[PDB]
């Protein structure tokens, strides 16, 4: 699941920390960071903090800003602090083309979703729904506000009968072409996702092809379909969501501005390695290597280092 190399001996944080400020007054930067833990690292900053009385990142923590420098604020912040720059960067630019919202709402579980929204609400004195639905729009909105709303119950509880009824429900509306019909929203918001793969399953089961397949008859460029289909891959197998966030921008067609450093970053300390695993599956080739592909500069290297093969 994890990529993440962590030293199963790790030094004193005071002493990461002076390395640290030396290194910013790049292979020292990476050799430490990208082989911590989240507690090592947070303990690190801490001890950085009171040694220079100055935190690391508010001098990262920037707009235009370097890709490596990029890499060490999304990775550095706490996880949950690290979601709400994206739980707000997301609002601020956001098109209907941007799926950034359903991601971070579908690919998270119940807790880590819980710190997104009680880190939105310190670093921003405001809410995620709040600004979610204040700069969303039509169905894009009712969607997106309708995940980043949720505390799904995260247990194996399946209600079967239920799981072929809203399937059958849910089958009725993507014939008709109702992706974004009223139900189809309440399931994949409000259900445990051993429900909502248990109703996949019985959708499945009773029809032959997969939800996904269903899908293969929308609009030529429906832009909510799409944020459906990230939404059932984002739900079911996030590692199957990550692969292709990463081969597009990879090849560099994607219109999501740091997709590949959102993602490594994020998911190293997850489930980067099945991500990974699934990568040269589709792709023939190593992410690591795809990657490394025709640049190499720090943060290409950094991305690396996350991903465990440093040199690569």
């Amino acid at each position: 699941s994890a990529t993440l190399k962590v030293s199963d001996s790790v030094p004193a944080p005071s002493d990461d920390a002076e390395q640290l400020r030396t290194a910013f007054e790049e292979d020292l930067i990476i050799s430490i960071l990208a082989h911590r833990s989240a507690e090592q690292r947070k303990v690190i900053r801490q001890a950085y903090h009171e040694t220079y009385g100055e935190d690391l990142l508010k001098t990262l923590d920037k707009e235009l800003s370097n890709d490596f420098e990029r890499a060490i604020l999304l990775w550095t912040l706490e996880p949950g602090e690290r979601d709400a720059l994206l739980a707000n960067e997301a609002t601020k630019r956001w098109t209907s083309s941007n799926q950034v919202l359903m991601e971070v709402a579908c690919t998270r579980t119940s807790t880590q979703l819980l710190h997104a929204r009680q880190a939105y609400h310190a670093r921003y004195k405001k809410s995620l729904e709040e600004d979610v639905a204040h700069h969303t729009t039509g169905d894009f909105r009712k969607l997106l506000v309708s995940l980043v709303t949720s505390y799904r119950y995260e247990g194996d509880e399946v209600n079967m009968t239920l799981a072929k009824q809203e399937a059958k429900l849910v089958h009725e509306k993507i014939k008709d072409k109702h992706y974004n019909d009223e139900d189809v929203i309440r399931i994949l918001s409000t259900r445990s996702k051993a429900q909502i793969n248990a109703t996949f399953n019985r959708y499945q089961d009773d029809h032959g092809e997969e939800i996904l397949k269903s899908l293969e008859e929308g609009d030529d460029d429906d832009k909510f379909l799409a944020l459906l289909r990230s939404t059932i891959q984002c739900l079911t197998r996030p590692e199957l969501y990550f692969v292709d966030v990463l081969r597009s921008a990879i090849n560099k067609t994607g219109t999501d501005e740091g997709a590949l450093t959102r993602i490594v970053t994020t998911r190293a300390e997850i489930d980067l390695k099945v991500i990974g695993e699934e990568y040269q599956r589709r792709n023939s080739i190593p992410l690591e290597k795809a990657i490394t592909k025709d640049t190499r500069g720090d943060y290409e290297k950094m991305l690396v280092a996350l991903l465990g093969e440093d040199d690569a």
